[PDB]
């Protein structure tokens, strides 16, 4: 009755709290590991903590295909969190593999692919869309039930920072304000994203669906995210807007990402039922909100 | 309530010295560099010491003063590197200008730069702490179990062999293997203690004093299995550097220590890890 679900990428930023968030869960938790984590110290000492909690640890590699269906036919489900920062412009693409090695091991109820973030397929008028579009569509014509998770903004990458470029922490004087500050975002602390992802991965409505992750009092403008930031500080910063017109499209070193979520506002350009979003599938999740997530910073 | 700035808390060791301070009870503080702002994990890691009770401090080591203003706001300085050695002695001229600092304990937590590229490194260090007049701790003579314990001392990995293990020798030289845990554990007790200003304190916690051998049987024990040995004269030895010195010189326990100078025994309550219990992880 415990679901075994194989995090695949759980050493990295979001990949770390999907295992931890499947651990809290109850389910049975399976790390892949590969071989050349064995010089890394702190993979390893990453890894061999997950087992301390009860995780397990497969080995195998995305190079030799029999080690990663020997791999994915212990587990009932696959979780793959393969972008940002330990990773490269198309790890998401290795997905391919995986989806190769799921379909002939035939065991696997559910495969949620590296998807948290904004929607692609939202994103035909704008690649990270046509990759993570490519491992959709290998998922599905191969018949792997999936769920999408989606939706989010990564609260350390744009809430932490007052949604400024350049920095992972809120501005001393200055702030950066895109158009008006007022097109809606959906900023959300990843743990919620992993505890939101390690409630849907066996939740059987949401089986071949895509899961919205909008946690309703954290829907906000960036003026208002510097409105909580303002008010904790007591301090009012100076704010430079910026128009829509000012465009790096050109080449200057950036990404034009942030143009999607703060001027098209895709984040919140279509509403959401309540059996497609994860705060009301998911009541009991607590999540936070940006006026105590950014007290940390103060 | 000693305060300790932790120089370095980033670093696999620095941060275990941070936890090990806040642990204590030390006012812990850790600095964060202007380059620090881009990193996600080193941001993770520096407010994660913050939701423990630490405080950072923004400087820099290319800016005198921040790190004179920094080393002015806590009694005692911890520096681990681990990110270069020598930056230390701009540290050291900060805590001469500063002149608060009760002790300094200089990045040294390996093997003892007096038996001795890094320990022309650390020995200058040294000599720049005892002309500035700044009263020391030197913290050494240790294996860290997860570069020399965990893979059984082999080369190439961090994990057990396994079925085929190289043995160094007779592997009857005796080595000194500490849990780096229990290394930042004794460093916290040590920081602030009288006994131990201006001294030299030795990690050696008795029952870790082992040969490869022994240390093979205690995984061949907690396992059932044995392992093929291999055994690898010095000769055969050929391309750390340090492997060399530990295993076939014994340099980690040529001089036996006094109980006033080894951390076991100067704090007996750290039930330091035995490596019969530090190997269980890995089955």
């Amino acid at each position: 009755e415990k679901t075994r679900v194989l995090v695949v990428g759980g050493t990295g930023t979001m990949g770390r709290r999907i295992v931890r968030a499947c651990l809290a869960e109850g389910h049975e938790t399976y790390v892949l590991q590969q071989p050349e984590t064995r010089v890394d110290i702190e993979k390893v000492q990453l890894l061999y903590s997950y087992k301390r909690l009860g995780a397990r640890l497969i080995e195998a590699s995305f190079s030799d295909h029999q080690s990663l269906v020997s791999a994915v036919k212990q587990v009932d489900i696959v979780v793959a969190a393969m972008s940002g920062v330990h990773f490269r412009s198309h790890s998401i693409l290795v997905q391919l593999k995986l989806v190769e090695a799921i379909k002939e091991a035939g065991n696997i109820k559910r495969f949620l692919p590296s998807e948290f973030g904004m929607d692609p397929s939202r994103m035909g008028h704008a690649e990270t869309f046509d990759q993570k579009l490519e491992v959709r569509n290998a998922i599905e014509a191969a018949g792997i039930p999936h769920t999408y998770v989606v939706g989010a903004c990564f609260a350390a990458y744009f809430a932490g920072n007052l949604s400024q470029m350049g920095t992972l922490i809120p501005p001393k004087k200055k702030v950066n304000i895109y158009g008006d500050g007022n097109v809606k975002v959906v900023y959300v602390d990843e743990d919620d994203i992993a505890e939101y992802t390690a409630k849907t991965l066996d939740d059987p409505r949401t089986i071949n669906k895509t899961v919205y992750v909008r946690p309703t009092e954290n829907v906000l403008t960036q003026m208002e995210l510097v409105q909580i930031w303002e008010k904790l500080t007591g301090k009012e910063l100076e704010k430079t807007n910026i128009s829509a017109n000012d465009f790096l499209a050109d080449i200057e070193d950036k990404l034009g990402h942030f143009y999607h979520i703060f001027y098209e506002g895709c984040l919140t350009d279509h509403e959401v039922g309540d059996d497609e979003e994860a705060s009301k599938l998911y009541p009991d999740v607590k999540y936070t909100r940006m006026d105590e997530y950014l007290k940390i910073f103060l």
